[PDB]
C-alpha cells in the first residue's frame, strides 16, 4: 500500500445534522453488517448535501444514506444509488433499505469484480493521491 485515506465507500451515509450521529452511526453500521463499507459525512453548518452527493459519486459511493431530523422520527432514509440506472428510493425503512442494499450491493458486486485485474495491466499511480 501507501497510506490509505479510506477509498470509495460502498454506502456512504449522509448526516447533515449533528443530532443523528449515533441514529446516523447505526444505519451507516447496519450496512456494514451485511460486509458493505460504510462511512458519516458530517456537515455541521458546512457546505450541503450535493456538496457531499457530488463527493459521493465521483468518490466512487454507488449507494448514498440521507440522515435528518426528520428522517431520525420515522427512521427512516434516502438512499440514492449512483451507478447504474437512476434509481431514487424515497421514503424506505431500514429493513428495508437493508435489503435494497443487501440485494444490490449482491448484485453490483457481480458487476464490481467483473474479473481477476481487469484488461489493463498497467497503473502507473492511478487516482486519489494527494
Amino acid at each position: 500500500g501507501s497510506s490509505g485515506s479510506s477509498g470509495p465507500v460502498d454506502c456512504s451515509v449522509i448526516v447533515v445534522n449533528k443530532q443523528t450521529k449515533d441514529y446516523a452511526e447505526s444505519v451507516g453500521r447496519k450496512v456494514r453488517d451485511l460486509g458493505m463499507v460504510v462511512d458519516l459525512i458530517f456537515l455541521n453548518t458546512e457546505v450541503s448535501l450535493s456538496q457531499a452527493l457530488e463527493d459521493v459519486s465521483r468518490g466512487g459511493s454507488p449507494f448514498a444514506i440521507v440522515i435528518t431530523q426528520q428522517h431520525q422520527i420515522h427512521r427512516s432514509c434516502t438512499v440514492n444509488i449512483m451507478f447504474g440506472t437512476p434509481q431514487e428510493h424515497r421514503n424506505m425503512p431500514q429493513a428495508d433499505a437493508m435489503v435494497l442494499v443487501a440485494r444490490n450491493y449482491e448484485r453490483y458486486k457481480n458487476e464490481c469484480r467483473e474479473k481477476e485485474r481487469e484488461e489493463i495491466a498497467r497503473q502507473a499511480s492511478g487516482p486519489s493521491s494527494g
